[PDB]
């Protein structure tokens, strides 16, 4: 919060209004010429189209440009400026200079592609937050070494920049190394799966946007018409990234959370308890498809049929057969009962006919068509029975109820191969992991015909009366919408942070959602808080993609301490050891503490640190169990960097769960500055680490 950050502001604000009052004009003189050809035109009715229709794509290419006009800047090593945007602005006088480019443009390539170790001539480059008109803020990136620069909203210029460690061989020049792996993962030609499993304290969601960014410029071409699916834990950190998102130009994202991938329905987190990690997995498969056959209920007592004459036709071997033939088709429920009603009918009334009509003694033109058609008519018809009874053999049903019908019943349960340990009192408190049961539920089931053309009648005669019934759209709304509004949604890239956190079904979710397999995994699965996990990363993706997925990695932590990550070292030294240390380097000059508390000198404690910090100019949030209040739990942190981080009591949230300490692990490192702890009586002993 700077003064020369202030100048530079005001400095960008005075250019932007410029470029805006050009578009202003041009908007101006095109109106005017507009006006004119319209009157007159002098010329002939073709001309006269051509030049309307030309003004009018100008009208609106300026009208949309005023929303968001320069993404950005670039400073090259020749000190040349350069302006980027969704416009081309050059001045007629001095030879067409360009005073801002398009982002399309073979010279605003250095934006999108460029790094700190194969730039392309530049020296920086600047990105503009905006509303409609105004620039809020900007951040600087050097592609270079920083020292320190005013405002980046990840401040990692400044943490680049102080990496004391010992001299020699240094693991060649620590900054060197950072910059030279960031660009192995960005310019990297893939364009499928790539995963990212890093670690703490080094960048790799910001590495992931940037190669979002290279890879929506490059291919730009099959995509900006598909989108880019970023999922995540939860909207906080999904805020955050879209605060500190690349360009993406003429391009539009979708945040999602495991919760949301269903349109309409936003689950804030239920967590069924570890039982449903079975839902986790694609056995359960089998239960659902095990479950919508115990829909299919077969009759016990033989349903009465009183076509004025029939004796009732339909019993076991009749929904036997029928159920069997329908099954006997390999496409979904709810268009199946087509299938099912056409061999009921059938044999109730060519196996009725010729018995309970009259009998026998025709054997054409009365037993073909008459008798025929006037079985199947008064069957047809029998809304309350006839077709009452098949709702309760074949229900037409949807995915919100069977979920419902089945945790409940603990006997339609026992009919589908399911455990017991899934039942619940309510079932409709939807959790985390039945929604990909829902959205799989969709493509089972399907969607008929027959009660959808009625509806929408029904509809039509409903709008009609409204206004005047006598009987006898263009919405292009943009593109984040357009899709959240549809799960036949086929995107053309996915980003997926903290992805450890997901399940086999939500892979299966996703995988059918982008078939071009363009995911850009990141996570780490020794920062997992969840009991359906990965535990590696080759089980969920060689079901999809198999030997042709990249593993990347990001080794060297700057964006955390080494004096706080010491301790999560041993903290994560138990749990099958694996690489736990990213060669911490950025060593401070602050240690972290400890604080014995009292029964209830709790909050006398926190507010101190609350309102101290208050006195500094950074975030610090403050981690403890749900009980506490003014304290949050570890699992909204999930992705997230603070300035300074409380947690307390770390022996509740360590036996939380079956996997608390890697709760614990993830909150003693969201710091990046400063950290505090305060135990009440003991430690878990591996925090010896903090005085």
């Amino acid at each position: 919060s700077g003064r020369d950050y202030e100048d530079e502001l005001q400095s960008e604000r005075d250019y932007v209004a410029g470029l805006y009052a050009r578009l202003d004009a041009e908007r101006a003189q095109s109106q005017r010429r507009y006006a004119a050809a319209l009157r007159e035109h002098g010329g002939t009715a073709v001309e006269r189209d051509a030049e309307v229709r030309a003004l009018a794509k100008d009208i609106a290419r300026l009208n949309v440009a005023d929303n968001g006009l320069c993404f950005g800047r670039l400073d090259t090593l020749d000190d040349a400026r350069l302006y980027i945007g969704r416009l081309g602005i050059f001045d007629r006088d001095n030879d067409f200079e360009p005073l801002l480019l398009d982002w399309r443009a073979p010279m605003a390539r250095p934006f999108y592609v460029a790094t700190a170790a194969n730039p392309e001539n530049m020296r920086r480059r600047r990105q503009f937050h905006t509303l409609g008109r105004k620039v809020v803020d900007f951040t600087d990136e050097i592609l270079g070494r920083p020292t320190g620069a005013e405002h980046d909203a990840t401040n990692d210029a400044a943490l680049l920049a102080a990496v004391n460690a010992p001299r020699g061989e240094g693991m060649r020049d620590i900054v060197a190394t950072i910059q030279a792996e960031q660009d192995q993962v960005i310019r990297l030609d893939h364009t499928g799966v790539l995963v990212i499993e890093g670690g703490p304290g080094t960048g790799k969601t910001v590495v992931a946007l940037h190669r979002v960014a290279y890879l929506l410029y490059t291919y730009r071409k099959q995509m900006e018409r598909h989108g880019v699916l970023v999922v995540g834990p939860t909207p906080a950190f999904l805020d955050h990234i879209g605060r500190v998102l690349p360009s993406l130009g003429e391009s539009d994202a979708v945040f999602m959370t495991p919760g949301d991938f269903v349109p309409g329905l936003h689950v804030t987190a239920e967590d069924t308890p570890e039982a449903a990690e079975v839902k986790g997995s694609l056995k359960i498969l089998d239960v659902l498809k095990a479950a919508v056959a115990d829909r299919q209920e077969l009759p016990s007592e033989p349903i009465p049929i009183d076509l004025s004459d029939v004796t009732m036709r339909i019993d076991a071997e009749t929904a036997k057969w029928a159920r069997d033939e329908a099954r006997k088709t390999g496409l979904p429920h709810n268009e199946a009962r087509a299938e099912f009603v056409d061999v009921v009918t059938y044999v109730v009334t060519e196996r009725a006919v010729a018995r309970i009509g009259r009998g026998w003694l025709t054997r054409d033109d009365k037993h073909a068509w008459e008798k025929m058609r006037a079985d199947v008519v008064g069957e047809l018809e029998d809304h309350e029975q006839f077709n009452a009874a098949l709702d309760a053999l074949w229900p037409i049903l949807t995915p919100e109820d069977v979920l419902a019908q089945l945790y409940t019943s603990h006997e339609r349960l026992r009919a589908a191969g399911a455990p017991e340990c899934l039942w619940r009192a309510d079932g409709e408190a939807w959790t985390v992991s039945d929604v990909p049961l829902l959205d799989e539920l969709v493509d089972l089931l399907g969607r008929n015909k027959a009660a959808d053309e009625a509806a929408e009648r029904e509809r039509r005669e409903e709008e009609a009366y409204a206004a005047g019934v006598l009987d006898l759209e263009q919405d292009n709304r943009e593109l984040s919408e357009r899709a959240a509004a549809d799960r036949e949604w086929t995107y053309g890239h996915v980003v997926v942070d903290e992805a450890q956190e997901l399940s086999e079904m939500d892979w299966r979710l996703l995988m059918r959602r982008c078939p071009r397999r363009s995911f850009t995994i990141v996570g780490d699965l020794a920062q997992r808080r969840s009991p359906a996990g990965a535990r590696s990363w080759g089980a969920m993706l060689d079901s999809y993609v198999p030997g042709r997925w990249v593993y990347k990695s990001l080794s060297v932590n700057y964006r955390t301490p080494a004096e706080i990550m010491a301790v999560a070292a041993a903290v994560l030294a138990e749990f099958a050891p694996d690489a736990t240390p990213p060669d911490s380097v950025r060593a401070c000059g602050v240690a972290p503490w400890a604080r014995q508390v009292t029964d209830d000198d709790i909050a006398s404690a926190i507010a101190e640190f609350v309102s101290e910090e208050a006195g500094r100019e950074g975030t610090s949030v403050v981690i403890g169990p749900p009980d506490v209040p003014g304290t949050v739990p570890p699992s909204e942190t999930k992705g997230l960097e603070f300035d300074a981080v409380l947690v307390v009591e770390p022996e509740r949230i360590l036996a939380d769960g079956p996997r608390g300490a890697a709760e614990l692990y993830v909150a003693l490192t969201r710091a990046t500055q400063r950290l505090g702890v305060l135990y009440r009586d003991a430690l878990p002993q591996a925090l010896a680490g903090l005085a």
